[PDB]
């Protein structure tokens, strides 16, 4: 007497499974996948055996899962290096959840109308370097700028002044160290891993300097650095910088490529869309007409904005795969998923089943209005992930967002370079931004 199982799609190759196919378009292989076999499916990448939960109810299992079900240790074994070992994520069940829950309040509530202020200054002032007119590369514009305004925010004016040039090259470092050989975190050693290795161990020497500069002066500024200081376990114990170290890296990975590709998108939808341009042009005119300046209070009621920003995370999430170890054997719609296996959710999939979005491919914000299809169902609408370990930071990352756009619009005129049908999102890289060859058109407004 066998449980029911979930379907397993016809196999490719013996050693890769699909894993090439679903290489070659990560996204429209999950599409694939979930039309021909619904709700959970399994393939085998490598050796192992992935089992996809699209749906409402297929992810409500998947986040709602003790820690002790699923595991998001090996989804992150290729950064462990980056973020250093036993710091968080490679740190043991207990220990991991005590330093999540530090950040969550450095994300969140007080520090929040400070970060607006650096934030829009952060914006204001680099806008005061652009010529009259001129052609820049989207992407790498919100990159920039994303970069700036987190590590302001995140690890202080220190990283922005006396440490601008050193950080920079060292957050290189250690990005260039993402190599999926590492991501199978089989063997550490090369020579791009060195220069990643030794990116780490100088931050964690910046650092150390600045708690104890930050100490023997009594400045305190308001960055989660700083919050992370004052932290301390429910031991009454203090972080080492070898901690405090890895949880700012991990929260600036988390962050940057998530917040700047979505700025990007927003601006992009915004500009092959006018009906919205005037929709969110009136809101930002309104907004200054209102408060004659952008301010905390003024970034909280942009329902407009709010409203185009959910739309194009449905329709544009960065993060289309989120991965767990099966190390207990639980059941989703009936079906057994066996210990030792993997399942994983698909924000990219789940936000086109039309029994959740009607009309998905159609873009429209007023799906978010009081009659919505992101309230009433909570594991639908799942761009920010769900349940003990959803984003932080979404706070952060919505307020960034509003105000970089807010900023950029009411300064400046934009047009799309090229075609605009043009832009597509290039599935082929780990967080999903659109296609690196991005250019627009600016010129100062009026
Ligand atoms: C801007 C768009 C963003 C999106 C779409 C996004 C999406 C996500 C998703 C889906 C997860 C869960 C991953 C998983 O379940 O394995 C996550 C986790 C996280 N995000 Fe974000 N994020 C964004 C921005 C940010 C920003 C700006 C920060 C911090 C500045 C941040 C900090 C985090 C942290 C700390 C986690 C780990 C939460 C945990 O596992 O307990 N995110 N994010």
């Amino acid at each position: 007497p066998p449980s029911n199982t979930p379907p397993v799609k016809p196999g490719g190759l013996p050693l890769l499974g699909h894993i090439l196919e679903f290489g070659k378009n990560p996204h429209a292989f999950l599409m694939a996948l979930r039309h021909e076999f619904g709700d959970v499916a399994e393939f085998r990448m490598f050796h192992q055996r992935m089992v996809l939960l699209t749906g409402s109810q297929a992810s409500e299992a998947f986040y709602r899962a003790p820690d002790e079900v699923l595991d998001q240790g090996p989804a992150y074994r290729i950064m462990t290096p980056i973020f250093g070992r036993g710091v968080v994520f490679d740190a043991r069940i207990e220990r991991k959840n005590q330093q999540l829950q530090m950040l969550m309040p450095a994300l969140r509530d007080k520090p929040m109308r400070t970060y607006s202020e650096i934030i829009v200054a952060e914006v204001e002032a680099m806008l005061r370097d652009w010529k009259d007119a001129g052609t820049i590369d989207l992407l790498e514009l919100t990159k920039e700028l994303t970069i700036y305004t987190s590590s302001h925010c995140l690890l202080g004016a220190e990283f922005r002044h006396e440490l601008n040039t050193e950080f920079a090259g060292i957050y290189r470092d250690l990005e260039m160290g993402i190599q999926p050989i590492a991501y199978v975190f089989p063997n550490l050693p090369l020579p791009v891993f060195k220069r990643r290795d030794q990116a780490r161990v100088r931050l964690q020497e910046l650092v150390t300097q600045i708690m104890e500069r930050r100490a023997r002066s009594q400045e305190r500024s308001t960055n989660v650095f700083q919050m992370l200081i004052d932290a301390s376990y429910d031991d009454g114990s203090k972080l080492t910088p070898h901690e405090i170290t890895g949880m700012l890296i991990a929260t600036i990975f988390a962050g940057h490529h998530t917040s700047s590709g979505t700025t990007a998108w927003v601006l992009i939808e915004l500009l092959r869309r006018p009906e919205y341009l005037r929709r969110v042009r009136a809101e930002i005119d309104a907004l200054f007409e209102t408060h004659g300046r952008v301010t905390f209070e003024s970034l909280r009621q942009m329902p407009q904005l709010e409203n185009v920003i959910k739309e194009v995370l449905r329709l544009h999430p960065p993060l289309i795969l989120l991965m767990r170890k099966v190390m207990k054997d639980f059941e989703v719609q009936g079906m057994r998923i066996e210990a030792g296996k993997f399942v994983c959710a698909a924000p990219s999939v789940t936000h086109r089943i039309p029994e959740l979005f009607p009309n998905p491919e159609l873009f429209d914000p007023d799906r978010y209005t009081p009659e919505r299809a992101e309230d009433k169902d909570l594991y639908g609408w799942q761009a920010f992930g769900g349940g003990r370990h959803k984003c932080s930071g979404n706070a952060f990352a919505m307020f960034q967002i509003k105000a970089i756009v807010c900023v950029l619009l009411r300064n400046y005129e934009f047009e799309l370079a090229a075609a605009p049908e043009s832009y597509r999102d290039d599935y082929r890289k780990m967080v999903v931004e659109p296609a690196s060859p991005c250019l627009i058109r600016y010129r100062r407004r009026d």
